């Protein structure tokens, strides 16, 4: 199995040979006189490495006394865009090729679904178990520290990201260690980090947003009628079945999401164990067993579930916190007709081209987890206008609705309103409540589902473009690759 | 013939004196119990002269090696308002005189149509068509790094604007110039610099505003009632008559726009010829035989037109990139009834004389090249929000919509549903494409008919109150005036 | 052969045990009541490694056009002190293990000798020969704003230095992009970058401090009884025979000066050959031969010595611009009574070892090759004072000197003056012309000598201290190491 990093550089070699191969021919030929062959080929050498990394060797004080020091790395991929964005990681066995590979994953990612941010990642050297929390909240200051005494830190530069091995309570260190370094004298400086707590500034339905992410996903690819019928299954908007390797937060509030979308789970795959009904699972009482429980096995109404849940007769399937999990052996035997990527890599490219042999549909995990990496931009956004969104619009909003019923109650009554009285001026009860519960969250999921969805077209826009009938990673690695060309080229360079 | 500048600091004088005739009537005299005669004059003196100019003789290197100075002047009118713009303009024999006037020009322009900038203008005396192109970035950069080692370039004081004469490589290679030398620590600084290409945050449909803001502006005076009765023809919403002199960019999208609307072409007037048609020129069609043949003449289905075409029997005419071609001895022979300065001083003051006289409307320049301004003001504002416009209400407005429409559709069921089914929930076909094709691009349109639309209600109001019947350019003059007048004497001086 | 790096780690490894062995004794036992064993070895783990280490790869355009990547490395050894220096370096397969090693070798270096500066290294990998010289400024030019940007170069943090590949037009260059990127505003701002040229600030002598130095270091050390009567010679001021390994700058003043100080070089060793004299060779005369013919063979009045420069019967044997030339077989055979280092690691630690054994002296390379760190000290301060030294004082003291001979002069007359005059006011010749030659590069000269004295002095008392009778170099190790061991126990730590 190939690390995750030589995949990237792969995917990204693939994609700059397609996307060469493209340019030459129709905008850059037209650009300069001369050969262009070369020049888009330096274009890509210039694209592909990271700009920076930084290393950084600070002394820290255990609560015993120890004076050990600790190894950091910060990886900023380009400054073509200048705000980046990069997750923070507090692992073990982390090195350089770790934050320069998760750097370029980062800034393809927000490439595809249009977020105006570069590519970062931290990378901590340590075991948080091992580590009381006074440490590690000593250790988050010391590095925020020394990584702003360098100029990285800051909402001009780049804004940290939480993985998930870091809370919110690490980040909420991280904003009062970087108002104390450098100062909240800038009204920007409110921006600095993403990921922060509710009476922070943070963003509301954060936690669900890569679920729903995925759910809305899926769903760009459902309706589509090409692809479906590619496939051969009809469009499974309720009747579709579905199952997911894994329990994690994603998964859950995508099979949530899918339950309510009227989707059916046949079975719940995890490691500890799998679950196996004849129709479907309860989202609701599954979640209430396993926060009890800790476990998915023994549910009532249920059977576990013997074999491997890869192997099922599913129309889904949803990989998610899973590495490798499906390998070169596994694709020919699932018949799973379509694989939603809720993790990184869950396949191998082995795999995928055994899937393409087989045409089973593949949806790429960047344009699936990047429900995250929206709702951060969002959030970052809210911070800087200081206001919660949709605050002076609501009641305005709302008075223009009524204002346009009683218009049309009043129009009524004039044209057939002669004998009796027209009562359009009743909303919907769904709307009713809309109206009344109206809020940021929903702002925030329409923004979501919109980015979602202009993700998909330009992704399908693009592999039919390029002639990728199946392969849909390819053609959002293309894209994005296209889309930093188009920055770098005609951004002047010094 | 006078310069241009002259004629400006006329207009000043000229509504200078209107207005103070006026302001020591109504709200100078309660706004102190002393003499205001003298005060107002103060007031005017001060506001007159524009605040600092700046030279710079800076060494470059040519190709073959000449180590030769260039001599460039910018021009701030007025810090009254923080951010200015100016635009920044490479022509042989540029003076201090040009930039000064020309700053005062754009300080007045953007306070017409209420654009909260300053005046300010770059002119550097070199041929671009001798020196090479990397010649040309070099001396941009030189300057950018003289200009902002002064203070002069950056969004808090001052915003460079494309000129005729300047594409928007320069402005690419003056952002970067500006992100090397100042730094790109400040999230404004990605703001420093308007009319950035798409990719760099530049704003959408701004090539066609100008001439799109003409088509808007003369819209605004064919609708009033009033003015047409005084003139004397009907309100030529359709049936109008226009010619337009040469085939700028302002004037193609004009006729297109014109023609859109309804009105007809009847003859195309430019330096190389001229073509007559009995009825009308298609926009389309001559367009294309522009950009292939490259001259107006010989297209099909028309014939040449022999004399002068602003003696031409049309209601409207509008010259474009035209400097004093209607002359003193044209305004009496011109028949048109409408004249609609597309250009900078296309007439001259004893010509405008002449027409009051004889009693054709006038057009003022000032208010109808604003279109450009106003939405540079508008990407200006996307730079600094970082954000499309409406990227996160799009969808939010269609589900609100699509709710009242459901909304309707149950009341209707509820009252005169008894019998049938009622179906108001489907959308107009023009609705449902613009709900589909909602982008940024609507809402600059929206913003900017919205803004011709209040500064043409304003110079009506203005023109009414001082008894300017027919001479709408001292009408503007005065309300930018006034305007200046306000801001600088409310402010508190040290 | 082991790596420099290798060699360096080992050597502070070995002062750390010994310094560690002391400290525990005397000091830091009543420092704290606790445990200092533990605490100590914290503080030399926190010492050992480099805080910062930083990696660009920045595009750069050849004059053909290739559009290529640069990489270049720069290590910040450690920020207790402030102010760090840190050596520029053009040279293939750099590492970013050669400019961490190379970092801790300055630090220490700059320890020694008690210049306040923290240690750094610059160091891009390229070959300065196949590029040429506008493709090489470009590269620097992009190095320099790269590296500002991140906030490593400047005066308060890091001042570059020059290495033998970077000539000082490099370094004009660097201070003019410094000038560019960051700005003239400060006042410190001209000192951000050492070994400028003459009419910029830069110190006069810089050339020749180096070779200057090497000339005291020994001096300092032949003037010691007890070592010479260890060593077993008597003590050579003037009858010392020395022979030289290369022709380098710093070898030729040594050279130079030691014929000034009246030794006798009987032999010079070159890689392209040997020239071997009875009694001399002139310094001037074999210079001039050097820079006509390009080599010293052939020398006048000189025969070409056969077999090797390590092994002759010298006093005093100074390897310059060497590595391991003298190795562990080389080091019983040589009968040099001195090995005084003049470039970096020109011998191994067993070839040390063997020297123990046989009781030859080895004078550390540590203390030689400070010469040069201490002038750049030097002229940072000029350039931080805006002064040429002595400008002011220069009259000042030769009319105190005049005043006290005409004061004994008046005094004599008094007492002794009763019969006949007498003239004590007439000054020695040399020193009239000393006092009319007064200069800036007389008092560089001097503070170089008494720096180079003192350091001299501390190392011959840590040497008694820790019982180390002839190892000098571990002497030397021990010194910086407990020099940085105080700054950082002493200094908070947060």
């Amino acid at each position: 199995d190939p690390n995750f990093f030589k995949m990237v550089e792969g995917f990204f070699d693939r994609g700059a040979s397609i996307v060469e191969d493209k340019l030459v021919e129709d905008l850059r030929t037209r650009e300069s006189e001369e050969q262009k062959r070369n020049r888009v080929r330096g274009i890509l050498r210039i694209i592909k490495p990271c700009n920076h990394v930084l290393s950084l060797s600070f002394p820290i004080r255990r609560d015993d006394g120890s004076w050990e020091v600790i190894e950091g790395y910060r990886a900023q991929h380009s400054q073509h865009r200048t705000p980046c964005k990069g997750g923070i990681r507090y692992s073990t066995d982390v090195s350089v090729d770790e934050v320069k590979a998760l750097a370029s994953l980062m800034t393809y990612k927000c490439a595809v679904v249009d977020v105006p941010f570069g590519g970062a990642k931290a990378g901590v050297k340590i075991n948080p178990k091992n580590y009381t929390d006074n440490e590690l909240e000593k250790i988050t200051r010391r590095f925020t520290m020394e990584l702003a005494k360098k100029g990285f830190i800051g909402p001009g530069i780049d804004v940290p990201a939480p993985d998930m091995s870091t809370g919110e309570r690490e980040m909420s260190w991280i904003a009062d260690t970087y108002a104390s370094t450098i100062g909240h004298y800038d009204i920007n400086a409110h921006a600095c980090v993403t990921g922060k707590p509710i009476s922070q500034g943070g963003i509301h339905g954060r936690i669900s947003a890569t679920g729903r992410g995925v759910f809305h996903g899926i769903e760009n690819f459902i309706n589509e009628a090409s692809y479906m019928s590619i496939l051969g299954m009809t469009p499974g908007f309720g009747d579709k079945t579905f199952v997911v390797q894994g329990f994690g937060n994603v998964g859950l509030h995508s099979m949530r999401y899918l339950h309510r979308f009227g989707a059916k789970c046949i079975a719940v795959g995890e490691s500890d164990g799998s679950i196996w009904n004849p129709d479907g699972i309860d989202p609701k009482e599954l979640e209430d067993f396993k926060l009890q429980h800790g476990s998915i096995l023994g549910f009532p109404k249920a059977k576990p579930y013997e074999g491997s849940i890869l192997e099922a007769d599913c129309d889904i399937l949803i990989p998610a916190a899973s590495e490798k999990q499906l390998t070169k052996s596994n694709a020919p035997r699932v018949k799973a007709k379509i694989i939603a990527e809720g993790a990184n890599g869950p396949t191998t490219p082995e795999a995928d081209k055994i899937f393409l042999e087989r045409n089973i549909m593949v949806i790429p995990d960047l344009y699936l987890n990047a429900g995250g990496v929206t709702v951060s931009y969002f959030e970052w956004l809210k911070n800087l206008n200081h206001v919660s969104y949709g605050r002076l619009t609501f009641k305005y909003e709302r008075d223009s609705n009524y204002h346009l019923l009683m218009s049309v109650q009043e129009s009524l009554e004039r044209k057939f309103g002669k004998h009796g009285g027209t009562i359009p001026i009743v909303p919907t009860a769904e709307f009713q409540d809309r109206i009344s519960g109206a809020s940021e969250k929903d702002i925030v999921h329409s923004g979501l589902a919109y980015t979602m969805e202009r993700s998909a077209r330009q992704i399908m826009r693009t592999a039919m473009k390029y002639n990728l009938g199946l392969d849909l990673r390819t053609a959002a690695y293309v894209n994005a690759i296209e889309k930093v060309f188009k920055v770098y080229n005609e951004a002047g360079v010094t």
